[PDB]
């Protein structure tokens, strides 16, 4: 029979592109947000959502690119913890609630990013938030063996994670990445799609983050 | 002019020993946690505090040494909230309140673990923090300069932290780290303080995590 | 038109997998090391070697699999010398000499391994190569750009590198392995060629090193 | 029964203030470089130098401030190799011939640098070094329990290793460097000293890698 994925986040951005290279005669590909009916922040949604899905494969997680931008003093610690509820707690509730049905030779891909390692004014949540779930990511990876967890941890990506900027600003962003970065652009999902394909295919990797970032760690 | 220490869990296991060892005649030690009347969880209750205090010149952070030990499919996903919420959250919102008042040539030393990079079953809340704490130290150490910020990442201390374990189990946990760590003892918190006290002595070390562990990252 | 790779240690274990999988109507592979004339530690050897070679797409490291074992007070330091002057000095000459060659578009790909940050007694000589070469890996990866640079760190992988040992210990080696690791398996060489292929083809990936390792980091 | 010290670069620098900081009436301090005979690099001069000291309880290690500066690619291997063969193989030296006259609660300080996890171009040969002996500290670490074994890592201090700047030029980077890091100063040898002395009296550190480099590391 066909293999299973479940994307969580797969409705946009890095994880759309992911479900659409995934799509093929011999898979399942679901993806599931909000815009779908699924709060991952939410435990009961989360669990109720597995029963509905039954046994699967590949379970990988994208969900929630939002945190409040600003230095430590100034952020408002409730939108902190807001941020923390969807993209660590989900991921944390994904894991928790998504395991059990996962088949022989299966894995778990959680998201973080390259804010968990390259310290950068105004960016904590993101940086905590991503710490975290590399820390998780691998104490996940040793309690569900032989089920593998991995992480991939993105660089900047031309997203809809950015709607929000007014365009100019947002192409000027993308302009000065492109013009710093050691590899001269900036990420497309496809980028970072190819990473997970990685994780899910490669039997031998438990317990790794994967970064593309376009150089960005190096500073 | 004497020199103002703040010690947040400063009444029980290693913030208390610091304290303790920050007693002079040139200094003054203010201890605080919620037998004091301060829930460091609690953003008005952190405001309130350090009005009461004013002007000061370093914080340490001990405070929250609780947390769901599990696996993460099995642990109490409240729980883990909770535990985040003092001992994260906490030193967020000690850092945000705080660093206003702190006077030159100050500091602020947060606290870890060494569950943030040893990777070991059972542990994820305790590691996702510890993880979240040393991320965000960095980063306040970039926003807040030239006021100094590091953390201490103790490895299993003699405190009251374990005053709920049942005493046949304490002992059997005692003896097993004693047996197994390089140093071949289990930490004492006067071993522990003496690297707060570097912190704050250092005006040359800031972004820093500073390991006392017993050899317990070695594995 | 065709594309063209370079794997110097392409004619055993990892880089002959690796260079068996790059061939096809598209490509070009050469594989070099002593047996085909190439000693990757005198640097005259290195740059005529790619002289004769002259401008190529994408360079591939993995030359050099021995280290004396034992602890640091017994293993003899000339013999550790001649470990180094292979696998490390090699990767150095390697890209301090084949760099002006690789066209647009390319990288180069360096191979570290685990033991740079597990930590295994017995082990200082593979453990220190390793940190080298993934610190190198990242140096070369900022002053190269934008050709990239990336390494590969695997695991324990079934290959001629251990055709020194007596074949029942290799067994039981492979055997104790298969029994811990996570993923209840021994690499195979296919596993690791895997994630060259990956930095080769991901535009957005420079300065990362991939750990392919089965879940041994996580000890 | 006084303590005895051995400092090995102990006759410049860094070495030098820590010695200084350690002479006392229950202290005897051993320093010794080139000037007074001993090689580091020489492994009969290495074991030549202990045969003449006997028992004695601490070990710390600063020899080999030079390194050929420049890109992988302009970099000339002999230099570099040279780098290596005082400052990562000097330590390699020095504690395979030291370790035996170690006393019960005794210790090895090693050092390393900042460029071991900051990246910059132009310093592969200190970051390769510095990542080398990083590694090679926690392996003695766990081959040496319960002799503890640990490193400094220092980030720019004002001492004789830069004497061969244009005055100029020498000036030019002290400034530069002030202005940019977090801490608004440049290091002073004493600053370092603190460490090495912490390390020395801290029975429950092993293992470990002190950062003192005025948040260098943070970008
Ligand atoms: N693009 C970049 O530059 C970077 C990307 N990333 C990380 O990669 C991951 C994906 O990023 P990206 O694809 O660009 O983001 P997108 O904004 O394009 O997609 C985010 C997805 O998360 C879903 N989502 C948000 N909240 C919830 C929720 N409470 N429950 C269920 N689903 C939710 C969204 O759908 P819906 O609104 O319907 O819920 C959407 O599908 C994120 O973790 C992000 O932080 C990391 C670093 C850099
Ligand atoms: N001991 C060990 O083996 C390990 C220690 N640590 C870490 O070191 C730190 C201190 O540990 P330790 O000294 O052993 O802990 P203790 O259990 O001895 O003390 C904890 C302190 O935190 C205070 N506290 C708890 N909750 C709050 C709150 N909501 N608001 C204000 N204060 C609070 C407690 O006082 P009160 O009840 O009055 O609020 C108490 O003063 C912790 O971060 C811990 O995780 C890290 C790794 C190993
Ligand atoms: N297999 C494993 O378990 C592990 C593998 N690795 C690392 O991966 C890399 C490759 O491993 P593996 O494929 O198993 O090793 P193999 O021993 O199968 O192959 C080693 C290659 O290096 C070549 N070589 C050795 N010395 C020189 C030299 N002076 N000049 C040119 N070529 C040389 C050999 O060919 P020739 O004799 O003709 O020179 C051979 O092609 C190594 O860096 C190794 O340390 C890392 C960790 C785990
Ligand atoms: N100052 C800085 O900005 C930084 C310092 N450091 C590191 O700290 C350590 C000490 O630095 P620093 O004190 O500034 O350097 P110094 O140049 O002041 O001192 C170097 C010492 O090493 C000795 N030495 C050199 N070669 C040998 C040898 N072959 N055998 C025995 N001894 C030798 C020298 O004496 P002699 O000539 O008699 O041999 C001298 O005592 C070094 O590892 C350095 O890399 C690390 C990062 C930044």
């Amino acid at each position: 029979d066909k293999t299973v994925y479940v994307v969580l986040g797969g409705t946009s951005g890095i994880g759309a592109e992911l479900a659409k290279q995934l799509e093929s005669e011999h898979t399942i590909v679901h993806v599931a947000s909000r815009q779908t009916g699924l709060d991952i922040s939410d435990e009961k949604s989360v669990y109720h959502y597995f029963e509905t899905i039954g046994a699967f494969d590949h379970l990988i997680v994208t969900a929630g690119s939002y945190a409040p931008a600003g230095k430590v003093v100034d952020v408002e610690v409730t939108q902190a913890k807001y941020a923390f509820d969807t993209k660590f707690w989900g991921a944390v509730l994904a894991a928790k609630h998504g395991a059990r049905y996962l088949k022989q030779g299966g894995s778990i891909t959680l998201t973080s990013g390259m804010l968990s390692r390259k310290v950068v004014a105004n960016t904590y949540v993101k940086a905590a938030i991503n710490a975290a779930i590399e820390a998780t990511t691998k104490v996940l990876a040793k309690e569900l063996a032989p089920i593998r967890v991995n992480a991939i941890s993105p660089g900047l990506t031309k997203t809809e994670a950015y709607k929000g900027m007014n365009a100019d600003d947002r192409d000027a962003m993308y302009q000065r990445t492109q013009s710093h970065l050691p590899v001269g652009k900036v990420g497309e999902a496809s980028d970072i799609a190819m990473a997970y394909l990685f994780a899910i295919q490669n039997s031998y990797m438990t317990g790794t983050v994967i970064d593309v970032d376009g150089g960005a760690l190096l500073g």
